[PDB]
């Protein structure tokens, strides 16, 4: 009933595999759904149903910033908006992922 961001490890998760997908040209929706269909049940529950927010998010939100503002930080929503208006989600998320890797 409360939304929280997604956590670090999860983060790192999507972003991985789905920079994986996107530079396949596969949509990003269909690339939740792919990472989703595959994941169950070798994945958590929890990871499942973050994929299943973020997708929820995307149908009731006019964009992916919106969707993804109060699930990831506002760092990272900052440089996805970037990555939405100049058409480059996959390095955009590719960038997001190296930053928190390398905050380690």
């Amino acid at each position: 009933h409360m939304m929280k961001i997604i956590s670090k490890k999860y983060r790192l998760e999507l972003y991985s595999m789905l920079v994986d997908l996107l530079n396949d040209n596969i949509p990003l929706y269909d690339a939740l759904n792919k990472i989703q269909n595959e994941g169950v049940g070798i994945y958590d529950k929890n990871f499942i149903k973050s994929i299943e927010l973020i997708k929820d998010r995307m149908k009731s939100n006019s964009s992916l910033t919106d969707a993804l503002t109060g699930l990831i930080p506002d760092k990272e929503v900052l440089m996805i908006n970037v990555a939405e208006n100049s058409g480059k989600i996959s390095s955009g998320i590719a960038a997001i992922r190296k930053n928190i890797i390398d905050a380690d």
